């Protein structure tokens, strides 16, 4: 029969278009892929005024509000602070929320089992004006956190500039790339804040700008704290020119249940000696944390990739031609 | 034909289970997979009172003995310390293990190739009665790395609690997960420890059970250092509700031969100014590291992968659809 | 005819050969493969003696020049720095490049939209003899950071020690190894240089020899930043034993256009309290950074890979039963 001679020929020239479409040039097979090898550095350029009661204008620049402050890829810019300062080792009473005591009897001498903030001397000394806490040896005073500033105090935040400077190397090929390849120039870098269409490859972003693309409000995510990522991946051509390789930035929110657990937050202390006592100022800072993530592959012409996905294909076409049978009559 | 018939039959059936079960049952293939973005934040609450002999009663906070004091995976707790109080740049008699000369004459001018110490004024000054150092332009009390303390002088760093925070997010299916589960409560948190068994979920950890659970004695790694490992995995299908997406927390000891490098130690700063004058307190820390490793898979069902493993079952089938006929 | 048959099992056998030796010996598909979980702590061993003009001698450590300082895999070694040191917080000139007003109208109280620097008093203040900038309100000495030393100044990195401690463990096989084997003692340890073809296991670096072997100058990288990084790469099978296991250490040189932010810097500031005072001494440092990234694979024998890749044998045999029947039609 003839019908199904012709309808197996064109089912076999179908196996034939598709294999060649896909092989080649959809998988791009004849090409051989090797990964990156990558480093990223981080400028933070911006200045925060706060003005506290009770204390003078304080300055935050680039080495106060970043805190690796050596240009790690994950690091934190300093939203919101609570700050105390002056403090010493002595004995204090302890922040009511650990514990309390309504009497000097009830407290016993020790440490405690979770949540210690020192030991208990356990003569109970007042804390508040009506209800008294444990005295423990620890620095003091003790720091009190019930109490968030709405306003967040670094609200400026939100038109902080970074500058991601990414370099990435592969070794297969031996070829090194950055961030800044090719079109950047002294006088592009001075006037381009990143957007999404109008200027992609520039390496200056607003912090403000990716906490709005991340999908999160930069006032909310400023006065708790927040999580944003920045993922770099590099889709580079080795058979193409290398102007052609550009890096693509994709920027996430991880983000939680806000009634347990909100925001992102550490506490630090700075240690000085002064008057031969020596002290420290702790502040607890609320800050949106950055993680930069760089992925890439790269991709090259080989020969025997080529071979490899050339026998795969006289493989599929034995598939298709096994099957007549001798016409199966 | 019917003595093998019922064999063919047989086989055509096991390729066809091998094909609805192992490779589309198990190994899912109706479902696409992604990877997520991870980011942790680890939070330590504990208090030592160390008393030292010259220094008094010293107080370690969560500021004071996490290094990193803003939150990373790599983070290191302060166990075990030796402090040279009040450096002052002058000139001074090396450490004995540097070098040992018994005239001045010995000694020469320049700075040491191997574990330099300052740069030698050409003069030998006695370290003591015992035995004469070269001298040293650089710090003036050199700091003596031989003594280390038997009892840790953090020795309570086994009960204080690790806090880890793991947020997760899968952009390909845009689902955003946190390791604390829906299961978790504040009023849980108030008063939980976790256990592999008894409180799987719990995200606070006490750094002595990882230290157990990571097979390493906490005594041992706090005198002289150590590595643990923890690793967060998160397996979650998204076909059923997301209620069902939780971590599993493994702990590994990374150890080594105690008798060459025993631990893990560094040296680390910190600056003053004092009388007009700028000086350091030198600690050299013995804490163990925690390194956090996140690895997760989801898998969301999907028209095209289906289809695929649809396709390929045809020809698994296929090598047995062959006949015994010329 | 004879000829096709012995053609036919001529090309059965030669398929079965290559099925022997590519799938089983080759790529070791008889052999199960983990992963590992690694860390890397890093020691710095080297002192940097730096006097400047007006200024007593500054003597550098492991932990001056080491800026995590915590054994981070990911390190900068100081290489020179610009210092400011005595910043309070008081009104002073801004920075030339920042702003020039030639007069106090010109000035205008606020903020800088980029690269701000203070608020704006609206004055014109003579930063210097000849021109003069904006007031604002920040750091009294502005880091006039536009003489980056020639020389380096910690030039004696040169010659400095680095100690990297690699520990990894494959928990499927439950084996713990590091980067100090069996040919590595104490004595090796004490004057060991590493040379990649002398001492392959030295765990001893010199990070001039590092920068060296990455492709890039040592005195330039010194100069203005660089970035250099190391892969430790685990590939061994536990069949045999783990003495046999040896780590590769591979060195990196990742650089760009010169003419566009060279090379790596970072500011940093040491706060203190003299005379009552909050004080500061702010640092700009161009420095070498160094990544660790290690990736390793183990193997070992099991029954369940050998099954498959016997199975997966018959399947290329079966298709030489039929590979040249096909071919069989003239
Ligand atoms: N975070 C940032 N925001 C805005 N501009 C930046 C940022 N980081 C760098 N630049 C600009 O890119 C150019 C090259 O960057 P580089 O890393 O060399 O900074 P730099 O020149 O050392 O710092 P400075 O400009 O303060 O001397 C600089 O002229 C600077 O103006
Ligand atoms: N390491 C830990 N051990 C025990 N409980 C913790 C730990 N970290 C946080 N918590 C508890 O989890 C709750 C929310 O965590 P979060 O990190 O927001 O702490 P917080 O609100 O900043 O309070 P704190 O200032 O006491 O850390 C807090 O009430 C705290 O008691
Ligand atoms: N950067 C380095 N360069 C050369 N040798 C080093 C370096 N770091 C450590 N070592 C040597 O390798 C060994 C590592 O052991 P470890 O670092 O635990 O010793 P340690 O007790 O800290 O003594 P040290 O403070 O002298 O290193 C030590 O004997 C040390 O002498
Ligand atoms: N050792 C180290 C250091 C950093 C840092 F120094 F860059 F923060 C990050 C990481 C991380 F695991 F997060 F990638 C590891
Ligand atoms: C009592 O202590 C609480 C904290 O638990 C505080 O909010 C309140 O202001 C105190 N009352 C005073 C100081 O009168
Ligand atoms: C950020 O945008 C402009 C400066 O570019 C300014 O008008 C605005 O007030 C800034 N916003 C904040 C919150 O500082
Ligand atoms: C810098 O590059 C941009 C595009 O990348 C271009 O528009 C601009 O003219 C360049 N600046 C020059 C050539 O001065
Ligand atoms: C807290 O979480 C635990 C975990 O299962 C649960 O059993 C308990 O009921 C929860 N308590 C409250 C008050 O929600
Ligand atoms: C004064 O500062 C300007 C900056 O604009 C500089 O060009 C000039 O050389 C400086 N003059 C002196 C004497 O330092
Ligand atoms: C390193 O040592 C060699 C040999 O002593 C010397 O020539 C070179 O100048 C040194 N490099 C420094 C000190 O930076
Ligand atoms: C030290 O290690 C080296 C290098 O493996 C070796 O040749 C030497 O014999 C070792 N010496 C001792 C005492 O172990
Ligand atoms: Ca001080
Ligand atoms: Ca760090
Ligand atoms: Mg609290
Ligand atoms: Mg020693
Ligand atoms: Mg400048």
């Amino acid at each position: 029969n003839k019908k199904v001679g012709v309808i197996f020929r064109l089912i076999q020239l179908v196996v034939l278009v598709y294999v060649i479409g896909w092989v080649f040039v959809y998988e791009k097979g004849y090409q051989t892929s090797s990964g990156l090898i990558s480093s990223v550095s981080v400028k933070l350029k911006g200045l925060a005024v706060t003005q506290l009661q009770g204390l003078g204008p304080q300055v935050w620049d680039v080495a106060d509000y970043v805190f690796p402050a050596h240009g790690d890829s994950s690091f934190v810019v300093m939203t919101n602070f609570i700050m105390t300062p002056q403090q010493a080792q002595g004995h204090c009473a302890e922040n009511p929320e650990g514990g309390i005591c309504q009497d000097d009897s009830g407290c016993t001498p020790g440490k405690a089992e979770r949540k210690a903030q020192g030991i208990r001397t356990g003569n109970c000394v007042p804390f508040n004006g009506t209800v008294k806490t444990c005295e423990i040896f620890g620095w003091c005073p003790v720091e009190v956190d019930d109490k968030i500033p709405s306003p967040a105090l670094l609200h400026e935040a939100e038109n902080f500039t970074l500058f991601i400077k990414n370099s990435i190397s592969f070794p297969r090929f031996k070829v090194n790339r950055r961030n800044l390849v090719e079109e950047v120039n002294g006088t592009y870098m001075k006037k381009c804040l990143y957007h999404k269409i109008l200027h992609p490859l520039c390496p200056v972003f607003s912090l403000g700008y990716v906490v709005r693309e991340s999908g999160q409000d930069f006032r909310s995510l400023a006065e708790k704290g927040g999580v944003v990522g920045i993922t770099i991946d590099w889709e580079c051509d080795l058979d193409w020119h290398v102007r052609h390789c550009k890096p693509i930035y994709q920027f996430h929110g991880l983000y939680g249940e806000k009634n347990l657990s909100p925001g992102f937050n550490f506490r630090f202390a700075r240690h000085f000696v002064q008057n031969g006592t020596n002290r420290r100022h702790l502040f607890k800072v609320f800050g949106i944390r950055f993680d930069i993530l760089v992925d890439g592959k790269a991709g090259k012409f080989d020969i025997i990739p080529t071979m490899t996905t050339i026998g795969s294909g006289i493989g599929i076409f034995g598939v298709a031609t096994v099957l007549c049978d001798l016409l199966l009559l």
